[PDB]
């Protein structure tokens, strides 16, 4: 009947998942960590590691004035009541689960200054997160050739390149080595959760396949999903009317299809949220995928009638919701970012994967031209609105200040840029260029309903005994905002290590 | 007549080309760089930017017991007295080379622990070799994306990869953001030597090749050339007699064809060392390129008939060695490497650029199989001989020595291993499968005959004379190591040293 | 005539010292630095290295909400407009301070916690100093055996413990290393300043006795005298009203006997401030010289009468000038820690350097009893007023506030503390300790007249040409303010580093 | 009867107690600890806590290529087969001690470069030895006050110092940390065994003084013995024929009078390796006591004839052996230690605790002299032999050399070494006067004699067989090192190791 039996079984490998698993391991419960692909990580592991868990020791150490209550506030101030139970947990657990995790030997974080994301009280200028420390991949054995790599290599066919680990790989290569040194844990890859067995109303374990054979794990306290959103799956993103594609996700391929939700679903667990996600814009690549396009420093963006219609300095969510609100059967997906040869050909952000100007050419991603009128011709964009646009904006950057879009008056926009105002630049040395700018994500974030200990809810509100999620499995307590950097791992950390703590009661 | 004039005109844009260029800027001569391609930097910012630089303040800032005196019997006592005035000016100037760089607010280097390459009088078991700091690209302004981007990057059509600037990127963006700061300098892309310019004997500068159009650019006090090596450039490597190919070369695609060296025995310029490299083994890729296979761990290589042939931990230079010494008609290049899935299918070294395995078996450059009898069917290998070898190498690990090869009997071979390991770290056995092989190639991180100079990297002719108004440095330049790589670093720890010597020659 | 010439002769090797000389040495000026004793570093070597430098590259780095703006606004509210273009030349200066060190391989700082030392606005409840990274010895060489040891060694006929260099020694051990490197400066142990030369009314050198041998030293561009102030000089303190002794102080004993302020009155300088110093509470030692005692966390301190009179938990220099003010008797110099045994008869504070309490109790320094009334009998205090004393803090203890001195109502007093009031704890569990509190300093305050660029000025206000004074050789510009961790330390390295840019012209 | 009642009692405190200790109380057994003095902790809380435990996860998380073969290797290649068996138990075990100590919070460990001491196969010349995390005072309450402090302070009649508490400390005040963390616990200072309580034939508990009064602590599973040696009893060391001296003695004045020892000869126990000890170089105080020399960095040594008779950068166990076995009636006891002011008058060398020069020089434990002369004359070393003596030496500075003791020729010796030497960093010559002589003594970090033990540290009878309920570990135990100090770390790491079979023993 079963073929193995533990104390909880956990499903996924990301950040939230090996918080979990590490949680319930370290106690004491034998624990099952069962991953779809041939590495560990998912997103988490392309990540750039930030992590939300304010007030914790880790700031403390870095004499940060922060506390518990301001990140409350800030949360309060950005999302309302809705969630408020849970906004009050995930602040209020942040510090124990970081004093949990960096009583391992493996793990140790440092506070990183990246802002916050949005004005409003509470916010840290300067930001709050914390982030894992670079990882020598010698340290942690075998382990390392387990974690999935970073984009810049795991879509070109490749391995992890010479460095260091770094962001999503050290995060991921140091929860895997403090998870495997409990002595308590089974981390398995290749290993797909089909469905959850339920006896009596109670969800026991699960059927999973591994090795073309199916089998059956017994979870005697409960089983968690952390098994990342729908991102992957245009079906479920269709009929919930989730914006982007799964094409221009920038989550691993074919990873995060959302097994886990359809799971839950099939026993009974609600949902919310499921057209929402993590929302960034995407630099178009040759074969119809996107890169993140974060930390934007000069050029301007227009829809297809050649008009600006957002600060394109926003934070990458509130840039791609406001692609999003802007567009009208594509007039703003695609958008095209214009910019001239300042940087030698280069696009004044950081695209991740960072693929070579000459290739975007080649396949037509990009076009280039000596004119503003022939760039136009190129992109379908209405010449005279171009140029016009582009005069305009050159004289916004001439006087330092964007009175239509307000770029460049914020800690975030500043940020990233090193005349009068670092954030605007006169686009007027060609050739100039046009890329097109699409609606990528970091994942979904909709999916099953959970109280604050992470258990999956059914649509009357009761608790669906022995089932939980966290991650992007679940619903997201942040609603239709992305708080700051780190909010997606921060939740789903505090999440998985709610969960196992409930499960160990 | 003249396009454009300087006092220092620097061909290339590797670490010594930019050294020699800080040099003569820094102290108020005006500079032009000319790089071939759109990047600066070559292989240089491939490299992982060690540098043997003995006996400097940056080891005295990590309390390393070593000095110019215990370097300067190393390359003695494995180089012999050949080039012994070379070996001389490369130790004795390593301090001032690296004090200049220090003092610029955009270099910093620190001691890394990588041991020297062979066991002799002198040599450092941990190591005395330096880098340079990473790098926040950031720091650096529009000088970052002007830098050749590393391999697991720049052969598939990407640019830098999201973290710092590490290593060779590192390297060349620090010296870059010097030499612009010094105010006297001019870095140019897409400008390429064609031809030296000579007046009444003397390298007077320059005729290069930008926009299509043909320049002449005058040189005042002289014209530095490192502007690397004939790696790149099979018909040259093949007249010289070099082993490997130019498509295995790590040396950056079509950049390194031999234009400097060509320019130089143009004008008279004697040349040596031709048939040598910086010789590296290779795992060879899909494309029929390579990839640097160093820091092995595990497996075990044979020859086309399933025998082990040297010590699979030797530093790479003395690897390829063996393999070219060994081959007959192809049966050492390629060799094979062999391994088992304790890696969980990696191969247990490091490879750059770093190929999943996927790709590989799906190419056919690696095969897998179940067994050992399989995998010599699908290599072509003796199938009785392949076992026989597995299995002596086996008990070789158990009781944790090599009596064959000796491997793991040097702190080289030690360096790499994982923890927890046997008797002998460097010895595990291929025991849990599937199995795989490998195809290994004779690659090269460069080429190191060329032009040959004196201690001031003047170039000269067959008669020891010296070519006014001519400098060489890299390996533009015939090597001082002769057939010897003493440790890491000493590929841009001799460019630099040279190119600063040229460029205070020019000063004088 | 002159034994030997140089640019820039620098007067002392404490922090300013070393750092005028760096920064003279570092753009190619010959450097002659002259240190009275047989080691580098003086009170600076001594000292916890906390530097108050605000704005700069290395608060960024920690992320920290600060500016050079809000510390401006910080000492303009604690000193008011006396000195406010030396105010305002130390907050704009530090950051160019700050980025010079750090550009050299042998120096690095980060920013420490350490709260300042006022509620004002601008104050940082959790601070705004750096600090010097430890240092490996073994990585400067023959530099570290000429380092001054810290307090704990030096005073015992010892030479450096086994760690690292910290604190102090990291600083000086760093510092020296950079002058050193330089290849432009030469450093002198015992080579003493007796006078100064002056030709044409400009300072042109100085005459230096060493090896028992007098030398006169040319100084081409200027003298810098960073010298320490009158600290270990009874006769001067007399003189000018210094309060506490030069037994008690904190230099090194006979180092700084005011000898470049004594140089410098005798060539027309002005002096200010003479009566000032940085004042602390001292833990009386058995030979009748002092340890500073910082971080206070229990007990409470009366004078002779038997009665608290100030908030034990105050800044040490706001103690010190609470002891002085109280003190029109010998009636609270010395004064009277109370403690019980809750730390096992160890004194709850830090006490540099830290003498067991076996030696103070066989000395007679401290005297332990089983009960308030023998503590009082044997200490001369009334049994009355002291047991009355207790039981009203106990009572303030138990009700978490102290309605007459206000202790524990201010992030200095809680920083060091880990019922109702971390800073207020009952005194009861028995025996009872009285240890006697003198009022040290960590070196006089007082000294030559200076503008924002060290010139020593005469008593009209003209500068005496070719002379330069900072640390604590000059007036500090703070009067009778100590704001936070660091100003000496800051104050210093910054007019010295202005000095050797005046110097450089 | 019985004054209190526990599952374990513990007696000592340094490292292998509170190890036993924590072993015993985490797994749910009542255990209490009692410490002689009023501070815990012992030589172990003097000591730089370096910790001999190969093949752990400590060192996996430092990539560091070695294991427990390798280590067993190095240990059965010095010692050879005397005490095998508990050689395998120390190596096999080292990593659960490990994992389960760094299960706790308050304890974490790193691997920390310092050269094994021999050179023989399995030897790890960077060394394999790992430390305790420095610890900030606030983070064990009111513990860190009752941690011994360092010497440097102990000695002083001072308590600790400003800074974070360090090796030694950090250790203890971290094992107290952990013990107390249990629940399970209590320790105890001013609480001295006196003897042990037997019942039919079993050790029941022991007689305890504390408080002037005398109590009688039950122990149902067992009773730990890990309360030091017998340096401090110059008595027991005369009887036993054991060099050096206890006023010599590293270990807390007074603390570690063997009273362990002999409460278990006086049950039966046998002993072993009495005149044995970690024995090393002292520097002789003013008060007739030492200083722990160590990385030793320049001068040379000689006997009272004047001559040199060893290398001085051996390991300092085994330069206090060849200072034993070439005394004759005090010809070697005192040495002295001949150095000039190339370090300001310091020696070259790190002493515990570290007396300036001036107190030395007052006291006339050292003479100054500015010529070898009249050094000679003030220390009773003939002239001729010291001139002679520092002359040869000198030569073999400048060739790099030492032919007579070859000093220099090995990576301890290196290791303490600074930059910029000469030929061998460990070889400088004597030539810049003032010239000093230091007195050197035969000091010792503890005794290493005592009573016989088994693989689960169980006291053993003349003819082998365990006395029921007694068990020892640390000093109060015979060594299975011997005559040998291997590493780093060996005297903790067998304390530590065999107080965790012990707990574990009693556990059954
Ligand atoms: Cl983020
Ligand atoms: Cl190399
Ligand atoms: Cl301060
Ligand atoms: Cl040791
Ligand atoms: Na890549
Ligand atoms: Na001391």
């Amino acid at each position: 009947d079963w073929t193995s039996e533990c104390d909880v079984l956990v499903v996924g490998s990301g950040g939230g998942a090996l918080t979990g698993a590490y949680t319930a391991a370290a106690q004491g419960l034998t624990t099952i960590v069962l991953e779809k692909t041939d590495r560990f990580g998912g997103t988490s592991a392309y990540s750039g590691a930030s992590i939300w868990l304010p007030g914790t020791q880790v700031q403390e150490r870095a004499g940060l004035p922060d506390s518990t209550e301001n990140a409350r506030t800030y949360l309060r101030a950005l999302l309302g009541d809705a969630e408020s139970e849970r906004q009050d947990a995930y602040v209020e657990t942040a510090p124990a689960v970081v004093a949990l995790l960096e009583q391992n030997p493996n793990i140790e974080f440092e506070f990183r200054a990246f802002p916050d994301y949005y004005k409003a009280e509470g916010r840290m200028d300067t930001g709050r997160s914390i982030n894992p420390l670079d990882l020598d991949p010698a340290d942690i054995g075998d382990l390392a050739g387990k974690v999935r790599p970073e984009l810049d290599q795991d879509r070109t066919g490749q391995d992890h390149a010479p460095g260091p680990m770094i962001g999503g790989r050290a995060l991921i290569g140091r929860l895997l080595a403090a998870v495997q040194s409990t002595g308590k844990a089974e981390l398995r890859t290749e290993s797909v959760l089909t469905s959850l067995i339920v006896e009596d109303g109670r969800v026991v374990g699960a059927e999973v396949e591994s090795g073309g054979e199916t089998q059956r794990i017994k979870a005697n306290r409960g089983v968690l999903m952390a098994a990342g959103g729908i991102e992957g799956n245009a079906e479920m993103r269709e009929q919930a009317g989730t914006p982007g594609k799964a094409i221009w996700s920038m989550g691993p391929f074919g990873a995060n299809t959302g097994d886990a939700i359809s799971a839950g679903i099939a026993v009974g667990g609600a949902t919310a949220l499921l057209d929402q996600a993590w929302f960034c814009p995407g630099v178009e690549q040759p074969d119809g995928s996107a890169a993140f396009m974060v930390g934007v420093r000069g050029g301007l963006v227009v829809d297809s009638a050649g008009e600006r219609y957002l600060n394109e300095s926003l934070p990458y969510d509130q840039f791609g919701r406001a692609m999003d609100a802007h567009d009208d059967n594509g007039s703003a997906v695609p958008s095209f970012m214009i910019f001239d040869s300042r940087e030698g050909g280069g696009l004044p952000a950081i695209c991740i994967p960072n693929t070579a100007p000459a290739k975007h050419l080649e396949a037509g991603t990009w076009v280039g031209a000596d004119t503003l009128e022939e760039l136009a011709a190129k992109t379908g964009l209405p010449a005279d609105a171009l140029r016009s646009t582009v005069e305009k904006f050159n004289d916004a950057a001439k006087l330092g200040v964007d009175e239509e879009f307000h770029r460049g008056e914020d800690p975030y926009d500043a940020f990233f840029c090193p005349g009068a105002n670092a954030a605007l630049t006169a686009i007027e040395n060609g050739p100039f260029y046009a890329a097109r700018i699409v609606l990528s994500d970091l994942g979904t974030k909709g999916g099953l309903v959970t109280d604050v200990n992470g258990r999956v809810l059914r649509a009357d509100g009761s608790a669906i005994d022995g089932l939980y999620a966290a991650g992007n499995t679940s619903a997201s307590l942040s609603g239709r905002f992305y708080p700051g950097p780190g909010v997606p791992l921060g939740t789903a950390m505090v999440f998985s290590y709610r969960a196992a703590q409930d499960m160990a009661k």
